[PDB]
């Protein structure tokens, strides 16, 4: 009769199997839904390195247009400066100058106040000296 | 009729080795993702250093070149004030060329006007002395 005998032990051997499947596929789907989760974090993740290197590549840029800049105008404030030393030399030269030719002007004027008594002094002497001879040449000659 | 042979029990047993290897196929697919995870964790850190890296250097500059272009302004309106001064002491250096020249014209023909007081001056004493030929 066994057609049943043992159909029981067929029914009964897919019971078994059948729900190691089950609980298989419940791991299946899972893993691969949860999965799918972590690896969309992976594609958001590889975008966002893409822009921050192609922000990365601004800033680098950016900063080194910043430090030409600067090397341009100190560069400048080199020069600036070396032409005020320049100009600065150029009054105390300029300066020390004057300085002595003041003191030229200050000798000579002295002696010319100096030169300007000389002839007071004569003129002095000479109208005393006129007038003492029109003296002595009125008491005689002529 | 048959208990169509339980061998139907294949069509979910295959598929029981089948989708047994398939996850342990995923763990492995999920291992090689967990690893590129981390890696790519790293790197978006040495991108944040590096990125702040060039923000600072920038911020640097921006603010020593400002410290620069303040000095300049100085130096240059120093300059300008050397030059003026060096200008004006030029123009002194000249009036005082003039001067020392238009006293040292005056100086000689005032010199001359003495050697003339002095010889007038020597005749006329020349001859004091002369009028005096009479004491007694």
């Amino acid at each position: 009769q066994l057609v049943e005998e043992e159909l029981d032990r067929a029914q009964e051997r897919l019971a078994t199997a059948l729900q190691k499947l089950e609980e298989a596929e419940k791991a299946a789907d899972e893993s691969e839904r949860g999965m799918k989760v972590i690896e969309s974090r992976a594609q958001k993740d590889e975008e966002k390195m893409e822009i921050q290197e192609i922000q990365l590549k601004e800033a680098k840029h950016i900063a080194e247009d910043a430090d030409r800049k600067y090397e341009e105008v100190a560069r400048k404030l080199v020069i600036i400066e070396s032409d005020l030393e320049r100009a600065e030399e150029r009054a105390e030269l300029s300066e020390g100058k004057c300085a002595e030719l003041e003191e030229e002007l200050k000798t000579v004027t002295n002696n010319l106040k100096s030169l300007e008594d000389k002839v007071e002094e004569l003129l002095s002497k000479n109208y005393h000296l006129e007038n003492e001879v029109a003296r002595l040449k009125k008491l005689v000659g002529e």
